[PDB]
Formats: C-alpha cells, structure tokens, sequence
C-alpha cells in the first residue's frame, strides 16, 4: 500500500532526534493510532545513510515478535521520509529508569528475559541489532518491553563490546550484559566522562558492583561481560540462568 502524508492527524512529539523527529499520529480511515518517524533526506544525504534506512525498513518490516517494534509501512514526500511504526504508550525504559533511579532484581529479570527472546527471535534470521539500550527498549501498553530503532541491525560506547569498537549475535549478549547493569546499578558499567576514557575501560572491562548486587545477579554480568566473544553465553542458558529463572515473569 503507497502511502501519503495526508492521510494522518497529528498529535505531539514524542522525541525529537538528530535526523528528525517522531509525532504521535492517528490514520485518518481506521482512526489507528501509531508513532511517526520524520526524517529529512537532506539530513539523511549530508551524512551518507540512506543506506540504514534501506536495510532498517528492509529490516524492521519483514519482522513479527511481540517483543520488537513493529514498522508497519512507509512512505516519502520530495524532502522527508515518514516510517509508519507501532506505538508504545508507556514511553521509554530511559525514562522509566531516570525517572525511578534503578530496577528492582524482578522488574530487571523480566524485561532480560522479553529482551532475550525478543532477540533469541531476532537471531533466528541470524539477525543483530547492534544498537541496544534504555532508550531503544519501549513500554507496551501491558507494560511490555518492545525494541526499536535499527539503525544498525544487519546480519556512544557505553553498550558495543570490545568487537565492535575495535561480529556475529555475541555482540548483542555484551549488549545486554552491560543493559542489566545500568537497570540495577543506575549507570552503564563503564560510565566514562570522556570518549577515550571509555573505550579504555571498555576494552579492558573495568566495572565493579557496588555491594548492594546481590547474588548471581553480580555472576550474570559477568558471565556477560566476556571480552572474549566466544565465552559468552546464549540466550538460553540465560532465561535458564536461575537469578532470571527465579525472578523473571
Ligand atoms: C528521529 C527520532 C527518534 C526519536 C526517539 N523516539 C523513539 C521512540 N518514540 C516512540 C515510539 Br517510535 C513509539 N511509541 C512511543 N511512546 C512514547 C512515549 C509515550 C509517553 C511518554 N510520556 C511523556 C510525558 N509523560 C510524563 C509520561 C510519559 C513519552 C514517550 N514514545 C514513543 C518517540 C521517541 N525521536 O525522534
């Protein structure tokens, strides 16, 4: 179906980003609410992408977990490009976790868990993500944890593991050792206050959990946070893993 901008309402902006920006909006037919993606081909040009979002909507589209964001279509004009995406209605876990400083064993074993197989799902088609955190993880109306944003799902540092920054799905693993982190502690674990110094910290993994990290939740990150891609875990060893077992939903 060859869409048109016409064919929406407009409600507020949910974000505002570098390349654009997403409005709520209404389909004017089915009164169907969804969010925006407004994007300028100027600004996509002037930093040569154009690319991402060929292989960000070949993506994203041809894919249906609960879990994951779904796009629903697209269309452009002469100077934007509008991605028809699902809306989450809950907003952000950044806001979420801000809003609330850090997550309590369960409500962290959880969103790991839908955050697995979400990507368990994802790695089926061998597909990777790449691009994970807080602010790229969503709230469905249940409350769920929907993943969005693929700017680089193909086949900042505080979440790319030593492998990127210097890979096949272990990179994600990384990923979401250093995403439980944050949810518990309040901060990435290698929160740096400079580029470099991060990369540092990265590539020789230097973290350290306050004592209040109880548990094989302080293993779990480590069993994470290999640098060493292959000594990484999979998905299901992981919902297998008891901290998640015992806490997850
Ligand atoms: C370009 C560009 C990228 C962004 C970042 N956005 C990505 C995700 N965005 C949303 C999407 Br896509 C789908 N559903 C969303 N729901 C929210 C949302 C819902 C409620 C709230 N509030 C704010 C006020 N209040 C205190 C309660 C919670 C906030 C966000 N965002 C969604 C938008 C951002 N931006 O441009």
């Amino acid at each position: 179906r060859q869409w048109a901008l016409e064919d929406f309402e407009i409600g507020r902006p949910l974000g505002k980003g570098k390349f654009g920006n997403v409005y709520l909006a209404r389909e004017k037919q089915s009164k169907f609410i969804l969010a925006l993606k407004v994007l300028f081909k100027a600004q996509l040009e002037k930093a040569g992408v154009e690319h991402q979002l060929r292989r960000e909507v070949e993506i994203q589209s041809h894919l249906r977990h609960p879990n994951i964001l779904r796009l629903y279509g697209y269309f452009h004009d002469a100077t934007r490009v509008y991605l028809i995406l699902e809306y989450a209605p809950l907003g952000t876990v950044y806001r979420e976790l801000q809003k609330l400083s850090k997550f309590d064993e369960q409500r962290t074993a959880t969103y790991i868990t839908e955050l697995a197989n979400a990507l368990s799902y994802c790695h089926s088609k061998r597909v990777i993500h790449r691009d994970i955190k807080p602010e790229n993880l969503l709230l469905g109306s249940a409350g769920e944890l929907k993943i969005a944003d693929f700017g680089w799902s193909v086949h900042t540092l505080d979440y790319l593991p030593p492998e990127m920054i210097e890979h096949d799905e272990k990179v994600d693993l990384w990923s979401l050792g250093v995403l439980c982190y944050e949810f518990l502690v309040g901060k990435p674990p290698f929160e740096a206050n400079t580029y470099q110094e991060t990369y540092k910290r990265i590539s020789r993994v230097e973290f350290t959990f306050p004592d209040f990290v109880t548990e094989g939740a302080r293993d779990l990150i480590s069993r994470l946070l290999k640098h060493n891609p292959s000594q990484r875990p999979m998905l299901r060893e992981v919902l297998e893993h008891p901290w998640i077992t015992a806490n997850s939903s």
